[PDB]
């Protein structure tokens, strides 16, 4: 019943860059994501309409927030996406942080 | 790298509709947007078509943005979640 | 003019097997709506889910998101409790506004 404090990154990039984030997050120390595919954007939160587009979705401790976004700054710097930071809640903190 | 406050609205509509909610936010200054498509559902009127349309924006134009969408909720089948979100600028 | 109101929701990570099992929790506690994301892909602690692999699209993972009143919070996940100790997938609660209670009270 008790809840416990974490961050959830949406982390919103080209589907060819898929195994750079991925990587990073397991670099990181990120302990899961799951992957929502076949996304369309346009825009920025640029994005082509026709772009195949993917958001990871990690639920990390907070202290990886700092270490992923400074990860991704490079890369975003340079390629259309997008980091959205979440507060989010989960019964069992051991799950995400090691 | 410094973190910013923005709200992100989760819109959930029937595809059908797409055109008239991406003008909107088009129309409201919103830099951007994504779709999350072929999605299902249950809600008051049965089940599923469905498509969730992604937008963070600063504050400020939630108001404008919900005003907007207002008759149309009020006319058709749909949610807005608006959730409070930080985004990291260099 | 528009007032916005607090309200939960959750993102309920799991394989679409045991898609019936959550979605009659939900309409059990009294959930007014979920919507479903389809074929995801993910890391898991024990391994790999890819989607696009399963022979059954019904199988694949999915994400059931889930707009409820802070009340219902509690009884969802003592539900979800002894189905995320014996089986694979994640809950995460966050906070959000809405502008219709209503709709989902
Ligand atoms: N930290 C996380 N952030 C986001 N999604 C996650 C995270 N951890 C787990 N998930 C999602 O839950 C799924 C199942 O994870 P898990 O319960 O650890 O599976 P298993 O142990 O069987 O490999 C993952 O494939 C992923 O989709
Ligand atoms: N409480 C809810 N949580 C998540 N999605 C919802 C909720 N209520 C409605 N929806 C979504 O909105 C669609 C239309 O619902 P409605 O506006 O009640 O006809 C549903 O099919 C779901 O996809």
């Amino acid at each position: 019943i008790k809840l416990y404090p974490l961050k959830k990154l949406e982390i919103i990039l080209e589907g060819a860059h898929k195994e750079f984030a991925t990587d990073l997050l397991d670099r990181a120390g990120v302990k899961g994501y799951t992957i929502v595919g076949n996304l369309s954007g346009k825009g920025s939160h640029m994005f082509n309409e026709d772009d195949a587009l993917i958001m990871i979705i990690a639920a990390v401790p907070e202290e990886l927030v700092g270490p992923l976004l400074e990860g991704f700054q490079p890369f975003f710097e340079a390629h259309s996406g997008v980091v959205f930071v979440h507060d989010i809640q989960v019964g069992r903190p051991i799950k995400f942080r090691n």
